[PDB]
């Protein structure tokens, strides 16, 4: 697969693209409301495509974790479809400089200042995160990258996103920010997570403690109770289940709730994900109060990690996905992402193992 090129895999739609005929950086913000922006300038531009030639012209890309940052958006020349059934079957790295931002006794120390801030009022949880940075010796083949991800992650949303600096967004993730098939969206948010155990007791032994876990449930109720809300007010059916199930990737169990409602008239794929988005899996909650937390302790800016990437076509259709488990890769330079949401039963040691296993599946993809 060419670096430039947009790869998306999931059960709902599967495609590739090829070409680019217009870029998008208009920041999300405030992308919920049609008045915005944002969705004006993306009507104008599904427009112009049309009217240059662009047969059902799609809006592939990413959005960071702040949407007052310039987008990863844009329309390609054309796009194909792929069965994810079939992908799925039928699929040198030297180091130079090898990093931890930050290392493993500044992050317990975040993780403790966030659950003793979290113990009061003003916050109620927290999404910290960490990255590793990899520089290598030589320039990296994100194609070949891609083939490990899906083998490795046959049934995640994996995504390929190429970027406007030379460089790729890699990742297979598991949460379904918004999916719109029609007038009916669906969505499954995460949160709460343990390691998978090789013995198939151990396994679904772990997944019993999950589900009885108070602290990885706390930790997800606060993220259901948020959305259920910010979804009452735009939805004329909605289904949330009061507990959640499970799910599994090949590293780690997680908690999910899915969510299923009806959306009114002017809404598509973006304006609900921008609505939803960031979920208190990937900020906090509230969300201004843990974004003020994230900033005063994360050393550096998580960019386009903890955004979302997918896709919005020109009739409202699209999917968006958490863009976790993830890498951006640029040349011979990586960095790898993963957050964690802290409640006052965290622990500091506990929330760096936990960022650790979910470090584990992209280092999985780079063979270390
Ligand atoms: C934001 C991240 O993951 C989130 C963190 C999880 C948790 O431990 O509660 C569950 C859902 C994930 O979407 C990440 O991996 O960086
Ligand atoms: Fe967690
Ligand atoms: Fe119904």
């Amino acid at each position: 697969l060419a670096p430039n090129r947009f790869f998306f895999m999931s059960p709902y739609r599967s495609f590739t693209t090829s070409g680019c005929f217009a870029r998008f950086d208009e920041p999300a913000v405030n992308g919920d409301s049609p008045d915005s922006p944002f969705q004006q300038k993306l009507a104008a531009l599904f427009a112009d495509a049309k009217a240059q030639g662009i047969k059902n012209p799609v809006m592939v890309g990413a959005i960071p974790f702040d949407p007052r940052q310039p987008s990863s958006l844009y329309i390609p020349e054309s796009w194909q479809s792929f069965s994810r059934q079939e992908k799925q079957a039928s699929a040198s790295l030297n180091v130079v400089e090898r990093q931890a931002i930050p290392e493993q006794t500044t992050f317990e120390q975040m993780v403790a200042r966030a659950a003793a801030l979290t113990a009061t009022p003003q916050v109620d949880k927290v999404v910290l995160s960490r990255l590793i940075d990899i520089t290598t010796d030589a320039a990296i083949d994100s194609g070949v990258l891609l083939e490990r991800l899906i083998a490795q992650n046959p049934v995640s949303y994996n995504f390929h996103v190429p970027l406007a600096d030379g460089g790729v967004l890699l990742g297979a993730s598991p949460e379904l920010l918004l999916r719109k098939d029609g007038e009916r969206f669906s969505s499954i948010p995460l949160a709460g997570s343990a390691r998978r155990q090789p013995d198939e007791v151990l396994d679904r032994e772990a997944g019993n403690r999950l589900l009885a876990s108070e602290k990885d449930r706390h930790e997800h109720e606060l993220v259901t109770q948020a959305m259920k809300e910010v979804l009452r007010e735009r939805s004329s059916e909605l289904h949330v289940p009061s507990s959640p199930q499970l799910i599994t990737t090949p590293t780690l169990w997680h908690l999910a709730t899915p969510f299923e409602g009806k959306a009114n008239s002017q809404e598509n794929a973006l304006t609900l994900a921008c609505l939803l988005h960031p979920t208190p899996a990937l900020s906090g909650f509230p969300h201004q109060a843990a974004t003020q937390v994230i900033a005063e302790l994360e050393p550096f800016d998580r960019e386009l990690f903890g955004g979302i990437v997918g896709w919005c076509d020109s009739e409202g259709n699209g999917e968006w996905v958490v863009t976790i488990r993830c890498a951006k890769l640029r040349e011979n330079q990586v960095r790898l992402f993963a957050g964690a949401g802290i409640v006052p039963a965290s622990s500091p040691l506990g929330e760096w193992r936990e960022t650790g296993v979910k470090l584990s599946t992209m280092l999985n993809v780079f063979g270390l």
